[PDB]
């Protein structure tokens, strides 16, 4: 959450510099659910398909994420810590 | 929409169902976005540690939807399948 930390007009030029769900697997998934048996096979293969597209959007995020928190000042970084603990 | 209208046998055998079928994750998520630094090497370690708890995650939640769908009745399976298309998760 970058918007509860009074970011300054500064912050916000650089979080717009910086910043610049498949219907597939959802058939994927019914199929799997909509069927006399569960077949733990077929779930796991369904599991791990898209591993890899996963792990391009996981990156980006965190990348993201972590070049934002180091515009902060110490008082915003302590704010979003403590924000960031309370949540899950 | 769970407008399925349950027996309560149904319903008794759903709660069941659910009855049956952590951090470190998060605070090593955490630790990447709070460095002075990204770190891809690190962070890829982090993303495929979180692969396993997914799996786990979504085989018990693929399993616990199976197990709901095979207590229904035929027009209440074709209702499921139908909200299905509406829902994200
Ligand atoms: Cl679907
Ligand atoms: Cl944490
Ligand atoms: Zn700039
Ligand atoms: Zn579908
Ligand atoms: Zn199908
Ligand atoms: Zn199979
Ligand atoms: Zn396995
Ligand atoms: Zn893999
Ligand atoms: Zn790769
Ligand atoms: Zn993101
Ligand atoms: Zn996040
Ligand atoms: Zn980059
Ligand atoms: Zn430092
Ligand atoms: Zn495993
Ligand atoms: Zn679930
Ligand atoms: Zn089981
Ligand atoms: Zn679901």
């Amino acid at each position: 959450s970058f918007k509860d930390l009074n970011l300054t007009d500064a912050q916000k030029q650089q979080i717009r510099e910086i910043m610049k769900p498949p219907l597939e697997e959802r058939r994927a998934m019914h199929d799997i659910i909509a069927s006399d048996t569960f077949d733990k096979v077929k779930a796991e293969a369904q599991i791990a398909k898209m591993e890899e597209q996963r792990k391009a959007n996981m990156l980006a995020h965190m990348e993201t994420q972590n070049k934002i928190y180091n515009i902060l000042t110490p008082e915003q970084k302590k704010q979003f810590n403590a924000n960031f603990e309370k949540r899950l």
